[PDB]
Order: C-alpha cells, then sequence, then structure tokens
C-alpha cells in the first residue's frame, strides 16, 4: 500500500433518543469519518471522539487537528503502509489514541479489502454472530426508566446495563431487579462518577447481583480501583482506564480489575484491541465489547472484534436503531439477541452515499 | 475453507554436522511435514518435533498417530474452517501442541495464499530482515569450539549462543569470552541440565556478561527458575517452560523468566506464538526467536515471526547451511547478520519438489 | 533383578454402565496391560491410558508407543534392575508418566513379590482395610441421578463424587443435598470444566457444604486455581494438576490447593505416589485416592496405597462391580463401606487368567 | 512381624582423638544400643544421644529410660509390627526422637532382613557408593588445625568441615582457605554457637565461598535464621532445627534454609529421614547426610541413606577409623573418597560380638 490521501468528513447523527450519562446528555451525535485513499481501492474509519472532552480528553476538533497536521501527513509520507506499520509511524505523537485508532481502522480497512478479507478474519473470529446487551441511559423517573428496560428486554436484548450517578445507583437497581426478576444480566456504569470515599454507597449494591460495575473512579485510579474492590462485591470492571494492553496487564496485575471493556478506539485501534482481548485472556480475565454510539462502520468492526474467544460476556453491540433511525450503512439487526457477524472484505459494510451525504457537514482532502 | 485432507509426509535430512546438546548429538534431522489440501489451494506445515521424546515428550511417531487419528479427522469433520477455529476444535484433545502447531501451520498458509498474504503480514511484521545468531552446540574440546565459534563469527553472525550441560559451562565460556572479548553477543542454553542445587556453579558464569541462561531447570521447575534467578546475576530466560501465553504470564507474574524465546511448534502455533510475544510485550519482556533446525518451510515462517515488533533480540534464525547442505526450499542466506523476510503469500515458499522427493521416505493421506 | 522381557497386553472391558464426565461418555475400558518377566518371577502393571487423549496427553496407542519403543527396551539393556532405578533409567525420556507408571508397577510387583513383600508393607500402610466413596458420573435426569445416588449409598458407600460440567454443577447437587440430606460426604468433579471467569457460578455452590471441588480449571491453570479458591468457599482439590510431588509442593506453596487426589499413573508411579502423599502430609494438606476405572490390578495396589497414613479421605476405590461385572482378579467387595488391604506378596492379586484371555485383544512381547 | 523383646546395651568406645565442638570436647563415645529380637530374627538400633544434653535435651539416660518403660514396651503391646506402625504406636508419646530413632531403626533392621531387603533397597538407592566428607573440630592451634586437614585432605576425604565457635570463625576459615586453596569443598558448623547480633562477624565469612554454613544459631530460631540469611553470603544450613520433615516445610517456607542435613535420628527414624529427603527434593532443597560419631551400625545405614538421590552433597560418613581404631562391626574404608552402600539384607552389616562384648558397659532385657 502507498497512502495517497484521505479524506475527513465529519457527520451529524440524530440519536433517537437522548441519551444522559454521569457526564451528561447527548441528543445528537456528530462524529469524525475518514475515507482512506490509496492506488488500489478506498477504507473507511470512524473516530469514537466526541463533540466535548467529557469521557476523554479527546474531541472531535481536536482529532481533526491532530489527524490533519500530524498524523495524515505522516503517513502520507511513509514510502510503504501496513496497517501494523501505522502506529510505528506514528508513535512520535503522544496519545491521541482515538484519532490513531480510526486512521488504524481505515487502513486497515483498505488494506483487507485489497486481499478480500473480513475484518472478523484478521482479528480471528471464532464466532459468526454475537450476543448483545444494551446500554441504558440514566431516566428522570424509576417507570421511565423500568418501561425502558422492559422495552429493550423485550426486543430480545440479552443483557442490562444500567448508567449511574450518585443519585441515580441503588435504587435505580433495586427497582429493576425487583420489576423484572434476579435472572437478568445487569451490570451498572459510573463513567468515573465515584470515589473510593463512596465506597459504602457502592457496597449497597452487592446484594443485587450485578454482573460488575464499570469504571466507579476516575481514569487514573487504578490502585483506588483495586482498594475499592476490597471493599465491594460487585465486580470491578475498567473502560477509560484501559487504554491499552499494558494498561489492562498492569490494571490486572495489582488487583484493579476483574473483567475488561474492549473499546477499540480507546486503546488506539482494533489492532491493540486484539492484544488486549489476547493479554486479558491469559490472565484469566473476561472480556466484552464496549459501544461508543457508532455509526454502521464501526458497529460493524466492533461485532467482528466481538466474536473474539475471549469475548465471553456480551457487549454494548446494540442494533442500528437502538440510536439511529437511518444508519450511513445497511442496518444491524438484532437477530436472537445475536447480530451477525460481516462476511465481506474489510468491514464488510460500506456507507451509503446518499445517506452520507444527508448526515454529512463538512469535508476535506489531505494529499499530499 | 473447508478441509479436503491432508498428506503426511516423513522427511530424512542429514545434518552438515553433528549437532550436540545435554540431551544427545544429532547427525540426521527426521522431520514431520504437512501438505493441507482446500478448495483453495495446499498449504504446508512443518512439525518440530523429533525422533525421540528427549526436548519434551513430543515425538515424530506419536505426534504422527495423534495427527492421523484425532487431529486431522476432527478438523475434516468440520463444516467450516480457519486457521484460528482449528484451536478451539482441536480442544478436546489434551496436549499435543507441536503436532496441533503443524497443522495450524498448514492451514494457516493455506489460507493465506488464497487470500494472498504472507505469514508476516498476518503476524504483523514491522521489519523486512532480521538479525541473526547462531546456536553453537557442545564441543569435544575448546579449541575445536573457538573454531566454530570463529567461524560463525566470520559469517557475520550477530550473536553467539553455547550449548551447556554441567561439565561444559564456565569454561568453554571463559574461553570464548576470552578469544573474542567482551564485545560479543554471548549467552548459553543448558536445555533443562541444572538444578537450583546447582546455583553456585551457574553463579560463576555471573562474570562473564552473559545475554541470558536458557532452561536452566527442567520444564516444571518454575519457581525454580524465579528462585534460581535469585541466586545468579545472569538473567533467565525460558524455553521449555513456555508452552502458551498463559504460561508465559504465570512465569512472568512469577518473577521466573526475564526473556522468553519464541517456539511456535512448542506453544501450539503460529497464532499462539503471537500472542505470547504480545503477553510478553505488554509485560516489558523482550521475546526472541527459537529454532528447531527446521527445513526452509519452518525457516521462513519463523524469519516472518521473528520480524515483529517486541522481538528485540536476534533469534536462532541461522541461514539453512547453518544445517543443511541441500533445503527443500529456496534456501536462506545471511545477508550482514541478516535474513530477508519472505514476501509472497503463505509462507513465501515452498518444497522443491524434486528435492522433497529425495528426502521423503514416507506418504499418506488423510482424507474424509 | 533382570528384567527378561515385557507382555504388552491389549483389554477390553465393557463398562457395568456408561459413565459420562465431561470429556464425554464412555461405555467400554480399554486397558493396557504388562507382564514384567524376570529369571525369578512375573510382575504386573496396569497403565490407565484410554483409548484417546481426553482426561491428558496420553492416550493407549501413545502410551504403547513408548512402552514399547523407548521404555522397556531401556530397562532391558540396564544390567540391574530395581523399581527404585526404574525412573532414573527412564528419566532421558520426558514425561509419558502414565506409561511410565505401569511400568514401574509391573516391576515393583515382581520385586516385592521376589522379596515376599507386599505393595501396602513397602508403601508404608497403617491400616488393613479402607473406606471407600464412589465417583458418580453424569446423568440424562435429575431423578435418574437421584436413584442412582441413593442406589450407590444403600450399597454402603461411604462418600459421594459428582462429576459436574458447565449445565450439571448447582442443581445436581441441590438436589442430592436436598434428598439424601446434609450429612453425606459430598464433594464434585469439573475435570478441567470450567474457567476462572465461571467463579460465581461456582460460588453458586458454597452453600451445599461439599468437601471439595476437584479440578474446575485446566491442568496449567495453578494461578488460576489460587485465584479461584480465593472467590468461592468450597475448597480446592487438584488431580490433572498434580503429576508430582513436586507439583504438590508448588501448588500448596501457591494457595491453590488444600487437598490432594493421588493418581498414581498420572504420577509416574506408585513410588512417586508415596512421594506426594509425604509432601502433602508435609504441608499439613489431606490426600486421598483416585480412581482410574482400573481392574482388580490397578484397584489392588490403589487400596494398599489408600492405606497410607494420609489418606484421611475416603477414595475412589469402588468395589469391582461398580463398573465390571467380571474382573481379571478376584473382585474387591465392599465389607461396610470398606475394602480390604491385601496380604500377599506385591500386589496380592493376580489375574484369573482364564478371565484374561477372555478380554485380551492384543499381545506382543518385548525381549531382547 | 512380632516383638518379643529388646535388648538394650550400654556401650564406651574411646575416640581416637578428642573431639571438639562449640557444646565441649569429646574423649570417649557412649552409645546404645537396641536388639530387636523377634520370632524370625534381630535386628539392631542405635541411638544418636550422648552422654549429657548438649546437642538437643535427649540424653543416654534419659533415653534408656523413655524406652525402657515407655517405648519399648508400647510395641510389646502390639499384636502385629511393622516399621511403618512403630510411629503410630509411639505417638502418644511427646518427642524422644532420637530413642524412637534407634528403636524404629532395630525394629526396620530386623523387618527387612527377614525379606532379604536392604536398606538402601527399602529407602530407594540409586548409587553403589558415597562422596564422603569428613568433620573437622576445633583446634588449640591454627597450625594443628591446617596439619589435620591436610591431614584429611591426603586420605581422600572429598569435602571439608569446621566446626566454628565465636573466636573460632574467620581465623581457621582464612587459614584452610588460604593453604589449602579455593577449589576446596569447605563448609563450616556452629552447632548454635551464634546470635542474629552476630550477624556483622558471620558476614565476615562471606568472601570465604563457603558451601554453606550450619544451624548459626539456636534449634527453635527458624526465622532469626531467614532474617540471618538475609544479612549473609554463606548458604543457611540447618541441623538441629530439622526434626521433622514438616519441620523441613516450613522452615524452607520460610526461607530459613537453603540446604538441608539430614540425622536420621534427630528427625525420629530412618523413614523420617527419608520423607525430610524427599520433602527438601520436592523443594529444590538440597540435603546431605549428617553423623552423630556412630559405630558401622548407624554408619551403615546412614550410607544406604546417603545413597539416596536428593544426596547432592558429601556426607559426614566419614570412614570408621576416622573415629574409632576397632569397630564393633566390619569397619567402613574409604575408597577414592567414597564409601560403598552395604549389599546384604538389613544393615548389610553386624557387630563382632567379640568386638561388642569388649566395649559394652551394661545390658537388660526387655519382653513381656
Ligand atoms: C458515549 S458514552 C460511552 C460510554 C459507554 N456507553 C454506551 C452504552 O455506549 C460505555 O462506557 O460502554
Ligand atoms: C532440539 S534443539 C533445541 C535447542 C534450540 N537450539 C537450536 C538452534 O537447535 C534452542 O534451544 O533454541
Ligand atoms: C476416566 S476419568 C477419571 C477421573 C476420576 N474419576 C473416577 C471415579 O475414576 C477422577 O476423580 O478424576
Ligand atoms: C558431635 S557431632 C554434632 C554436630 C555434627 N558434627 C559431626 C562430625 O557429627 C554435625 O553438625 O553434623
Ligand atoms: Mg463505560
Ligand atoms: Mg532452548
Ligand atoms: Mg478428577
Ligand atoms: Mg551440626
Amino acid at each position: 500500500m502507498k497512502l495517497s490521501g484521505v479524506e475527513l468528513r465529519r457527520v451529524q447523527m440524530p440519536l433517537v433518543a437522548p441519551f444522559r450519562t454521569s457526564f451528561g446528555t447527548q441528543s445528537v451525535r456528530e462524529l469524525l469519518l475518514l475515507r482512506a485513499v490509496t492506488p488500489a481501492g478506498e477504507g473507511w474509519g470512524e473516530c469514537v471522539t466526541m463533540a466535548g472532552p467529557l469521557y476523554s480528553s479527546e474531541y472531535n476538533d481536536g482529532a481533526e487537528h491532530v489527524l490533519r497536521h500530524y498524523l495524515i501527513p505522516a503517513l502520507l509520507a511513509a514510502e510503504d503502509i501496513t496497517a501494523a506499520k501505522v502506529t510505528p509511524l506514528l508513535a512520535k505523537f503522544k496519545g491521541h489514541r482515538m484519532a490513531k485508532g480510526a486512521l488504524e481502522m481505515a487502513v486497515l480497512d483498505a488494506e483487507l479489502r485489497a486481499h478480500e478479507r473480513s475484518f472478523a478474519a484478521e482479528l480471528g473470529s471464532v464466532r459468526d454472530s454475537v450476543p448483545c446487551g444494551v446500554s441504558v441511559g440514566i431516566m428522570d423517573t424509576i417507570p421511565q426508566l423500568l418501561d425502558v428496560v422492559g422495552g429493550y428486554l423485550d426486543e430480545g436484548y440479552v443483557r442490562i446495563k444500567l448508567k449511574i450517578e450518585p443519585g441515580w445507583d441503588v435504587e435505580p437497581v433495586r427497582a429493576v431487579r425487583e420489576r423484572f426478576g434476579d435472572d437478568v444480566l445487569l451490570q451498572v456504569d459510573a463513567n468515573t462518577a465515584y470515589t473510593l470515599g463512596d465506597a459504602p454507597q457502592l457496597a449497597r449494591l452487592d446484594p443485587f447481583g450485578l454482573l460488575l460495575i464499570e469504571q466507579p473512579l476516575e481514569e487514573e485510579d487504578v490502585l483506588g480501583h483495586a482498594e475499592l474492590a476490597r471493599r465491594i462485591q460487585t465486580p470491578i470492571c475498567l473502560d477509560e482506564s484501559i487504554v491499552s494492553a499494558r494498561a489492562a496487564a498492569d490494571a490486572i496485575k495489582l488487583g484493579a480489575v476483574q473483567i475488561v471493556n474492549i473499546k477499540p478506539g480507546r486503546v488506539g485501534g482494533y489492532l491493540e484491541a486484539r492484544r488486549v482481548h489476547d493479554v486479558c485472556a491469559a490472565h484469566g480475565i473476561p472480556v466484552w465489547c464496549g459501544g461508543m454510539i457508532e455509526t454502521g462502520l464501526g458497529r460493524a468492526a466492533n461485532v467482528a472484534l466481538a466474536s473474539l474467544p475471549n469475548f465471553t460476556l456480551p457487549g454494548d453491540t446494540s442494533a442500528s436503531d437502538r440510536f439511529y433511525k437511518t444508519d450511513i450503512t445497511e442496518p444491524f439487526v438484532l437477530s436472537g439477541g445475536h447480530l451477525p457477524v460481516p462476511t465481506g472484505p474489510g468491514l464488510g459494510v460500506a456507507p451509503i452515499p446518499e445517506l452520507l451525504d444527508e448526515v454529512t457537514t463538512a469535508k476535506v482532502w489531505i494529499g499530499s
């Protein structure tokens, strides 16, 4: 491969239903898409960044900037390009994992299509379909919340995940467990909302039989999680914290994590994500696929990933309709609480031009 | 893919020069080669077992049997096959890593060729050539040993590794450091010949500035290695003990190893081997490619693997001629202490039929 | 002694009722038998290997090959032979414990009968009988199980073992505890069937008061068990993982075991079995005899071992008729939950020829 | 068997040359012998206790007593008697290991002699000869010492042990290293003479390259030895502290010992001794036979013992003439630093009555 250039697209997609988290509400999804361009064909990449630096320090406009001025250029400059080589090529730039992962993807997509290979084959899928769960937002009311869960539960979702915030913890759970029963697959997500000093509160959930608690404390607070793990019964699961395989190895080493949520862009690439999977696996730590409310592009790479062997817990790989009415690709449709792993070269999906143009807000071409 | 069958060959290659280890003297190499047949095309796999069970429990005749009666059959009996599904497919059978790795190899090649991909591309190479060291056996005399060293040193080999054994330790090493200097890459390999009680004697090599000592103790003695490490200055490197990515992680966690020698057949396959690479890498453990006196087939696969990012040490990927006068494939030729990584699909190499047939002793077809 | 040769015999013995494990079901029992020939007399040995590598990497055909080609001949070669010297004579060959164990036994039996001493004598017995429990397969139904359990309880079986498997854990347990009570000697066996990631479900068994969980995880996952052991209540027991006294020690050392199932063949001989016993003892770890569905031959020397001092828990030494209608020896009959330790020299029992020949499929001589 | 009775003798052998320890000068050796009297044949036993309670609380007369009144009787009362059973039989009695040791020994001998078995055979010997070193007492002068040593060195002794005491440490060492060279197997023996507070002085030996320091501190000070092992280069050897297999296990687990000195009587028998060996082995702890200035009666058994596998270091099994001018059995002669392992049943040696009666100072029957 030889990099000809990339096309940076901004994309706005209205959410079907506002999505509330510890960091706020989301009614509309701005994304960043990349179209890799090589002499042979095209490759698409999606960036998980958001408008503002709320989940992380990375935001859309900042991603754009680095990609433009630093990353992309860097790659164009290179004689021979390999997805694998991207890393080494961009190594000199500290951070910007999400952005670097977006780029990698685009390239990899192209690389794979060129060899007629799906993301799944590369990654090492062992399945064809994958159990899906769903992430439910914070509510304003308990019934509003219960109705919703009942909603998703009916659709066939296999697991229920609750966004928590101090103020929306125990109760919400107390509620779902009560209503829906104890056999449901429930788990919660703080997105960093708590402090070690909130332990008791969190210990308040021990009773509820959760599978895990996701990132109760800040991203840098590994030890703290380790400590927290000590004071509570609900299993710790890290997200934000896991920005790499080595991070995972360290957190596991320290006892700060028992289950790992994998988010490909957070870790800087689907490639790195495979390693993380592999590392955890070696340590006996279970992984599951996380989600960034992506279009059908990332959704598709994620489904492929999620079919790896250590993903022994359902992922946030919901169907397309959970967030979008109209997906830029062929939508993802839940079939028996499952999604099928794409079969075509590369992602195994592509944007429906028409669709894409409808939701595009900007564009740009980065060529040498 | 769908497996059509596998041909089993028995090869018998003469050794340029007898090869002495802590387990015994070797003049002729007996191999087991596999040709996996698929709708798509053939694939080649090489098994590292040997005549007897001296390095491990695995031996040629045994691998053959297991292959023939359990493993091949089980794959044949699957609907879809992928190199990656081979593992789960053969998981019901305990052990036989070497045999498994051969088969996966054959599969993988055949699969890679189809997608017109190279082992190296698949594995994640970031290098186009690799530093090669040389494994120097046990000599009858020191002079003899010194000449040989001198010889290899001239061919341009980058590092020297000396087979050791009780009665062939500190001298042979003192002498080589003597002659050749302090600036040479020197390391040693006991092939499990020592005991913890021997620490004192091994402590004797402290002064020579070796890079590592390879498998001082028995295969199952990890804790011993962690202890042993506390007794010597020479860093520990494990070979026989690393039978998996999990083995690796365990040993690392226990402080039993500081550098890992990856051997694909020993760990059940190239795929597993990548995982080890990745695990180590995440724990800051350097790896380096092992060698089992393979033909160009296995040599090729190894060069590819050895071009991965964490192989920060010269491996035992010497030139073909180091062992064999006539290799059944294009020969591997040292260019400035390096060997070039193959570019073609799959192994990037294949057997020269007329050559292969010469060395072939037995063949069999394993189909449905 | 002086080894004159060995008679390999193949034996098929239909099961009294199909025996289902996490690794599959078993209606018949192929076995390997060895008749050790000395200028003085005969010796018998039994190999625990099965048809295929489902419990371990060892299998009947595999053991025969190694015995034939490597092991037996290595002993015949030796000038003077002691059961004790067997080890060091066969040391060059890696692994192959089950086989190595049978041979030893074969040898031992001869050597003893020659000193007019019983296995029990040599091993260091302290009892005259031993309490027997029984291994209870995986059933088709719960009732089916229950009958069976009850059935055994009445025969007089001292303790109950329940083979478990994901999908056959808690319930089958919940049942026996419920129906049969709380004062029954209950323990399970997951023949490696779980994963650390399954802890929670295994945690689900805390309440039943089981004596122990036998081998929840893979053979190689010792640190896993130690971790596991920190997540459940049910004490851990290892079988597969314990291949030697050294293995024992390490496990213990690591906090991955509290009770040890002793399987002489597994560990490579009755002699090593003794050693394990003593090692476990020294660490305050209780042991108990494991069974490998043996003939009266194996069953006899096991009853002998089961009589050592640290065997402080009922072993799997069920009466002959629990599996076999007709034994090649004089049956082992349960007299009030116990079995009598043999009194003759060597094993104490011999094959009832007429009975052998009736169930012997192959035969071979291995002389000079 | 059936114990018919025990004849207790007192013996008094005049040392060749006074032997000085950190506990006192020795001119004559006063032992306790035992004649097990069975229906079949008789057995010999030899107690390592000394005249007074100096090495340990046990002493000749205390021994007699307990034997006579407690021990002997216990066994006679028993219907069935096997050396193995002696231990359970004498359990109720707290301590007196040397005494139980001597007794067991007597029984064992008889038992073995009745199966026509050797001590060796039973214990599991693998060698036929053992490597002997010597125990060099505290001299009055340096030159004196040096002479002796060279004295012993010339006879063919393989390793040198130097008794030490505050004031007899470094110097004496400095002297033998100086004069005799560095490639001498040198080791010391403080017989409990130091304290943790003397670490610095003992650290003073670091330089000499000793194989070990035997029992630097008190019997009960395990943890102190572990601490000590932290403050010194010289590897810690325990003697007095090793009263059992368990104790070995524990001391090792705590890092208080790296080499273990085996004294059969000190541990309560030969059986136990074997176990300690086994234990140590399983933990990669080398062992070596310890001597208590014994006749050709203890000497024999030991020699057998010393032929076990884990006896990786030269024992204190000096030739008969190192202490005694005229042994009560066939003397033991150094053959190239070695001492042949006795081939006859039981100890393989007996006391020459003429010789015996000469040294005996008393006698006594103990029957029913
Ligand atoms: C843009 S919010 C990201 C946080 C995310 N929630 C979901 C359901 O996508 C998670 O932690 O899995
Ligand atoms: C059965 S040989 C195994 C030892 C091998 N060296 C070479 C190149 O032979 C290695 O230890 O890397
Ligand atoms: C043939 S599988 C053997 C496993 C054995 N059970 C019995 C009852 O023999 C055990 O407890 O592991
Ligand atoms: C009176 S000897 C006691 C201590 C003893 N020395 C010898 C030579 O027997 C030893 O440490 O083995
Ligand atoms: Mg999250
Ligand atoms: Mg090696
Ligand atoms: Mg079991
Ligand atoms: Mg001493």
